[PDB]
This record gives structure tokens, sequence and C-alpha cells, in this order.
């Protein structure tokens, strides 16, 4: 409820920042605000994954086309979101050495600074706002965490672009402060910018290598940021024992229970959250003992947390 | 060793092609043979992350990290190679769409043309050469399909480069065939190219817009192509039940079996490739004829083809 309310709300007022940049371009008769009218469709997309996730993490039920379930959907979507903020970082950071080996000159400061500090208004209010495993509940005696990891990873996304946003306000407040560039033509030269087109002195050319590298730091900031999140995400989605578990302290303390010949294939992998899912075979001598036996080797599985089990007699 | 060693000469060779790109854009001293210097950086990337799957495929050995090895390892390699292709794919797009509203003229067509059959050439030369779930052996009777995901993913990379190498190659054809545009400066005019920087007939302009619609539709292309991989891709990570395998007849024949009267708790997963994996719980009335009763269950879920069980008696 709150989760999907919270990511319906900012997809919504992501178009309504959409139509702000359209209309402010159409007034100035700019092309680059456009350009962030895309930035924006890709903002979209991510809260969209991140939805169509919210909602198949709730079926979580056992249905017929999956008798698990989808919680793992939830973990899924938190994997595609780090893997796209991680290609848009890396396109980020060959713009940038683009933009470095080929400087490049902007038009209307103001119009720019604006737009930047109402994206850079939504992005703050976006990081303060985003700041059948029989598992997550029931004993477990018989006979959450996906919700944190795809906030995480649009947590990420939102902070992206957030320093996206510090950068091009700080970057047009330095232009309008500090580049006295020329392009009146009377009395005009531009030696630092090459390329000045077709055929006093222009602002200083070091400003305008101010952009590139921020933007590659940033890039850094993100990447490390984004490195758990897609590690841990991938573990979900690689079957790894969860790291609070140990196998070889499992083995021997079973083994060391009564009654039990052995143990053999021991799988323990991890559902989406805290739902860790654990099957094994245990070789008895006396199958009514077996039993009691089997409680007391449920007892252990349980002590490590692993309430879903299925454990073949094997005798 | 077929596949890693076809992936590391397809690396080796884009990193030529690389060097070839940077060293003809040094000699004719220009930068957007610079800039597909770095699409060739996404091309590398995907090889690279195509091969630390195949690296950590084959450990397939039951660690204690991992206790059912590195399969599904190569099964996700797959599924980031299809979601980073769909986000350059959206990319394109995007930028597709950058260049209908801001026509961009080039120069230079000839090396230009050059490079396009250079990397059309390679890509079809890529395109030719990619055409412990105890599952893939053992008849598993007890007491290879992710190295296709695999490669169809990289083969997609491939593909989308080609027909990016394809509309490269047209475009630069039909501006040396068919656009005639003036660059000289006497009696010299574009009336449809706006933006002529700052203040005969030029070429025709309808020719220019052929660059962006082409490559729209070269992404559906791309888009289609692609949905259904990672389709695949996040069923074999969303633990649902294969489409050979249909979960309501085989609790129904379960249930005829002789001695069983119930069955619980049935997962039916799929492992990456075809390591199907199921577990299951069944009541029994006298234990010693579970045993036999149990081989029966081994049969079925045999026939079926779920060739690794577990299942508990809850006698
Ligand atoms: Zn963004
Ligand atoms: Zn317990
Ligand atoms: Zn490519
Ligand atoms: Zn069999």
């Amino acid at each position: 409820g709150r989760n999907r309310g919270r990511l319906l709300c900012m997809l919504a007022l992501t178009f309504m920042f959409m139509v702000l940049e359209v209309v402010v371009s159409r007034v100035t008769s700019s092309l680059a605000m456009l350009s962030d009218s895309f930035h924006m469709l890709s903002d979209v997309l991510a809260l969209v994954v991140a939805l169509v996730a919210e909602r198949f993490a709730r079926r979580t039920h056992a249905t017929q086309k999956n008798t698990f379930g989808w919680i793992r959907a939830e973990v899924m979507g938190a994997l595609v979101n780090a893997i796209f903020l991680t290609g848009l970082c890396f396109a980020i950071l060959l713009e940038a050495i683009e933009r470095f080996i080929e400087p490049h000159e902007m038009q209307q400061p103001l119009v720019v600074l604006g737009v930047g500090v109402a994206g850079l208004l939504v992005n703050v209010l976006g990081l303060c706002l985003f700041h059948h495993g029989h598992s997550h509940g029931g004993h477990g005696h018989g006979h959450d965490r996906a919700g944190q990891l795809n906030m995480r990873g649009v947590f990420l996304h939102v902070l992206g672009d957030a320093l996206g946003s510090v950068i091009v306000v700080v970057n047009a407040l330095v232009f309008y402060f500090s580049w006295k560039g020329c392009s009146e033509g009377d009395f005009c030269v531009n030696p630092c910018f090459p390329d000045p087109c077709k055929a006093y002195e222009a602002g200083p050319c070091w400003v305008l290598y101010l952009d590139p590298t921020l933007c590659v730091v940033m890039v850094c900031i993100l990447l490390y940021t984004t490195y758990p999140l897609l590690k841990e995400s991938a573990l979900i989605l690689l079957q790894t024992v969860p790291k609070q578990i140990d196998i070889r302290n499992l083995i021997k303390e079973l083994r060391n229970v009564e009654g039990v010949e052995e143990v053999h294939e021991l799988h323990v992998w991890q559902l989406a959250g805290s739902r860790i899912i654990a099957t094994a075979h245990i070789k008895c001598e006396d199958p009514t003992s077996y039993m009691e036996v089997a409680k007391t080797i449920k007892d252990v599985f349980h002590n490590h947390g692993i309430h879903a089990t299925t454990i073949q007699p094997e005798f």
C-alpha cells in the first residue's frame, strides 16, 4: 500500500516535471531541455519496473505457473533496476569523456539553472521519501527484505539523478558567475574552445572542463553504492547459501544428532527475502524413531533459522 | 572450450577494431569515429559479462558458498546481457528521436563508409560464428540449455550492432549518392537544415531523416528478438515450473498411486538448464511399504522428467 503509493506518486510527479520541461523548452525555443525530457523518460522506466515488481511480489501464493509464488519477482525487479542504473552510469561516463575530448558550450544559462534547481528539489524530495517459502510466517514447525532491496534500487536511481541535478546546477552557476565567453561577433575570439563553428578574450576554458570531470567522479560514487545491491541481488538469484548460514557447521551438527547415519545433498538456498529453503536426506536405522529423529532434525535446521525443510528419510 | 575460445576471439578482434577506429580518427582528425570507438566499449562489456558467466558456469560443483554450483550464474549472465541490450536499445531510440528533432550533418563521408563496411564485415563474422542439480547426468535413479541462452544473448548484441553497421553503411552511401549539400560558402544556403550555425540549393533534406527512422525500425526488430530470451531468462530466475511440466496433472497422477492419499508442498522449479528440481511431501500408512511406494513416487516424478527429488514421508 505505502510502497505502491510512493512509486505512483513519484511516477506522476515525474510526468509533471517532464511536461514542465517540454513547455519551458517550447517557450524558450531550446532543444537540450527536450533532451532532459528524455532522461525523464528513463527515470519513468525505472519506476515502472520497480512497480510491476510490487504488484507481482504481492501475489505470494501458490500458483500453478509458479509453485513457489512471486517474491523472487520483486528481487529481480531490484536487480534489473541496478543493472539499468549501471548501464546508464557507463553511458554517462562515456558522454563525459566525449565532452572532455569535445567541449560543449550551452546557451540560455538562466533557464538551464532554473530547470536544474527544480530537478534538484524533485530529487531531494525523492531521496527523503525513499530513505510459498512458508517462512516469513508460521513458526513453521509442522507434521520482508525484498521490499528494502526494491526501494534501495529506486533510491539509487533517484540518488543518481540527484547527483546529475547537482552537477547541472553547479555548472550553470559557475558558467553564469565565472564564464565571460564571447558570442556577439565584434572583437570576438575563442582561443580555448576549438571548433568555433565556421571562421576581447573568451571565458576561462578550464571551467568548461569542470562539467566532464565532476560527472566522472559522480559515476564512481554511484558505482560504489550500486555494487553491494547488484551483488546482493545477484546472489538472491544464485541459490548461494545466505551469509548468516554456514554449511560446514550445519553438516557436523546434524550428524551430531542422534540416530542419524549421514546427510547428503544438503542444499540450502535463499528464497527472495528471509525465506531460506533447505532440503536434506538423512539416513537412519529404525524408521519409527525416525519421526522423533526428524523432529530433532527439524530442531537443528531450525536453530539455524531454516524453517522450511524437506528431509527425505532414505532408510 | 569452444565457447570460451569464441568469446575471447571476438573480444580480441573487438579491441583490434577499436584500435583501427582510433588510428583512423587520428589520421583523419575526426572525433565521431572516436564515438564509434566507444560503442565499442559496450560491445566489449557484453562480451566480458557473457564470459564471466562462462567462467563461472563450469564450476558446477558443490561449493560451500553455493551448494548448487554456478550454472544459474550462466543463466544470469544471459539475463544481464539481454537487459544491457534493451537499455542500449532504449538509449539508441532516444538518440534517434533527438536526431529527428535536431538533424545532424556529418563530414568526411568516405572514411565513415569505410569504417561502416569494416564494422559490417566484423558483425557478419560474429553472427555466422555465434549461430548439483544432478540432472544433466546420471540416470538419477537413486537410493546444456544455459550455453544456448548465453550465446543467444551474445548473438543478439552482435546482431544489434550488425544492424547498426548496416544503418551506418546505407546512410553513408545514400549521402554520397543523393546528398549534394553545400559547405563552400559561395552561393550557399541550407533551407531545410536548420541551424546552419551562425548566419545553389542544398541536398534533399528528406534523406537526412532517413537516418532516424531506420534506427527506430531497427530497435523494434531487436526488441522483438530480445523479448523471448529475457522472458525465458527471467523465468529461469523466478522458480516457475518449466513449460513442459504441468502441476495439475502431476498432483492427480501422484494421488492415483496406490498407498497415497496426499501431497503437499509440491514445488517444482527449474534450475539453470535442464536440471528441474522437485520436492514433495507424501503421506503414507505403512512405513515399510513406503520405500517401495517412494520408488513408485520416484517413477512418477521421473516420468515427468523431474529427475532430482526429495520426498519427505510425514507418516
Ligand atoms: Zn535518471
Ligand atoms: Zn523453529
Ligand atoms: Zn553494440
Ligand atoms: Zn528416471
